[PDB]
């Protein structure tokens, strides 16, 4: 992996469970000899949304759990744990949805503004998820239901491995700009989600807030403008992608934009941490899209990460650490391409976000953003979560592998492992002044032969003179493996002389003791 390190030793497995409920599907005894089918695969847990729109349907504060007790249940039955999406937002209307829950209608009775709902730069309205410039609907609601969750789920606390938030549309922290009614579905751009009159006074007061009156803001932003009424978001977003965003009040705009989704994961992260803490003591983590085409298009760039509230990851990654929040990347099995018309790039991305979580310390897990129905894809998973810290990968969806035991199987080999510690010993190395000693090997957990990014380090033993190391490996799998010298400017000098192997690897920590 990546710094001379391997894979992490926390790595685990996870399922997505159906969309439906379970009894809209199969009944439930098949359903708990399939959770036993795939715990033998090396599935820790099954990730499964609760939808609001079916736990407090009727009005407020009028509750139903009693599907989400039913299924614990089961889960309970089969040995398997599970984790919980507090799904917050409507099943239907994304790519892959085959469901129709949309949130409780009597929640956009409660205001008579248009404070809850968002509206595009053309007048779309999209009502998927709660604004979350709506603090205050946004504590008082999410605020009982989770403590009414807790409270009803605290019987099946062991069978809870961790529990997931929902941060907006699909359930990731994002503004809802890329959909077919408001024509910005892929590959298209985005259209910025700021346009209700609600958030134009609030885009308002903040840049008065920040400056102080009209004056000092057309000389921050070196502009003319006439009154305070004249301070609006962009009447046209794609001149504003062309060049709008170099300017100062490209800048101030993006600031607030994006600030208001790091604002909602602090209110959300603290009022998940007061009700769950005590009683389950587990994680708790939310989910950021992988917005990647347009993201190299010239004209304008990361045209579709601005207006879904992508500008700046780094900042964005650290409202994430100080709520106490693990973070999911959704993305990992696509490779780049970065050509007209879509401009994709996809592996760059995901790169790049791992780089700044293990930066950060923020654990990280990962997912595909579609069905994969290849091996290929399951390579392409396994190159990023072993190589770059991933604590976790989570499978989209159940019916995928459950009912294909050849796809099944190649997803038990190269994803459903388990890390277990070994130590690695070579011996009679021609080691001179300034080299390094490396391992690397065929499987994506000794990074696949390659030299220069992904070897495993070893360090000299003084005492028996040789070179060692305790490194992560797949238990039970068969590996091919090699050591090879790199000199003090980084160019490999020579390799082992014959080619070794751990047929298989044991689960119990032992050495593997070769000679150069
Ligand atoms: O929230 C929905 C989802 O959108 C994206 O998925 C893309 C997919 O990557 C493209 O190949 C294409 O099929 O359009 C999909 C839907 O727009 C993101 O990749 C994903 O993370 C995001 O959550
Ligand atoms: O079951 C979890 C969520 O699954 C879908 O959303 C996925 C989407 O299918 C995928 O392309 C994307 O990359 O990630 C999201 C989030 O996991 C549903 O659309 C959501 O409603 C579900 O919560
Ligand atoms: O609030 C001030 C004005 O902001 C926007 O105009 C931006 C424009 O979006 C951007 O691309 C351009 O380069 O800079 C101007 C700021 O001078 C709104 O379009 C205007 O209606 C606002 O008055
Ligand atoms: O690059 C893929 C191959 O890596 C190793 O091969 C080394 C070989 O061990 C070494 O003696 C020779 O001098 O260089 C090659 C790398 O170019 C593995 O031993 C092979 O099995 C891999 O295919
Ligand atoms: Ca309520």
């Amino acid at each position: 992996a990546v710094n001379g390190k391997g894979m992490n030793p926390d790595y685990k497995a996870y399922l997505m469970a159906p969309l439906k409920k379970i009894p809209e599907v199969t009944n439930w005894e098949t359903f708990e000899n399939d959770l036993r089918w795939a715990k033998q695969n090396g599935f820790y847990a099954i990730t499964v949304d609760f939808w609001w729109g079916d736990m407090e349907k009727n009005g407020d504060q009028q509750f139903d759990f009693s599907y989400a007790q039913r299924f614990a249940q089961s889960v309970k039955n089969a040995g398997m744990k599970m984790i919980p999406i507090i799904s917050t937002h409507q099943c239907g209307g994304n790519v892959g949805d085959d469901c129709n829950v949309p949130i409780p209608s009597w929640v956009w009775n409660q205001k008579s503004d248009d404070s809850l709902y968002f509206k595009s730069e053309t007048g779309t309205v999209n009502k998927e998820t709660l604004n979350p410039l709506a603090s205050d609907v946004i504590r008082k609601e999410y605020g009982e239901l989770y403590t009414a969750f807790a409270a009803a789920m605290k019987p099946y606390k062991d069978v809870i491995a961790k529990i997931y938030l929902s941060g907006g549309p699909a359930g990731e922290l994002r503004y809802p700009s890329y959909t077919t009614s408001d024509g910005t579905g892929y590959p298209s751009r985005g259209k910025f989600q700021a346009y209700t009159e609600f958030a134009k006074s609030k885009f308002r007061l903040w840049v008065l807030n920040k400056y102080g009156s009209l004056n000092e803001v057309n000389k921050a932003w070196g502009t003319k403008l006439i009154s305070e009424l004249a301070i609006l978001p962009p009447s046209d977003g794609e001149q504003f992608l062309m060049n709008g965003y170099l300017s100062m009040y490209g800048k101030d705009y993006l600031e607030w934009y994006q600030g208001i989704l790091e604002n909602h994961t602090k209110l959300i992260g603290e009022l998940a941490h007061n009700a769950f803490d005590t009683t389950f003591q587990v994680p708790i983590g939310a989910k950021i899209a992988g917005v990647h085409w347009q993201y190299n298009n010239p004209t304008i760039p990361h045209g579709a990460e601005k207006p879904a509230g992508y500008n700046d990851y780094s900042h964005l990654l650290d409202a994430f650490k100080s709520a106490k929040l693990d973070v999911t990347f959704t993305c990992l099995e696509m490779t780049d391409k970065g050509s007209y018309p879509e401009y994709s790039m996809p592996k760059t991305l995901v790169q790049n976000i791992a780089t700044l979580a293990n930066e950060k310390g923020i654990v990280l897990n990962g997912e595909n953003a579609l069905s994969i129905g290849n091996e290929e894809e399951y390579k392409r998973v396994a190159e990023m979560a072993f190589n770059y810290n991933f604590a976790g990968f989570t499978l989209l969806r159940y019916q995928d592998v459950m009912y294909n035991n050849s796809l099944m199987g190649k997803f038990k080999d190269l994803l459903g492992v388990t890390p277990v510690m070994q130590t690695i010993v070579v011996k009679n190395v021609p080691t001179t002044i300034g080299d390094t000693v490396y391992i690397t090997g065929n499987r994506a957990e000794l990074g696949s032969w390659d030299t220069k990014q992904y070897p495993i380090q070893l360090y000299y033993d003084s005492h028996s003179n040789d070179w060692r190391g305790n490194v992560v490996l797949p238990a039970e799998r068969n590996i091919e493996f090699k050591a090879f010298i790199k000199s003090k400017d980084g160019t490999v000098k020579s390799w082992q002389t014959i080619q070794q192997s751990w047929n298989p690897v044991p689960l119990k920590t032992t050495s593997h003791t070769s000679s150069w």
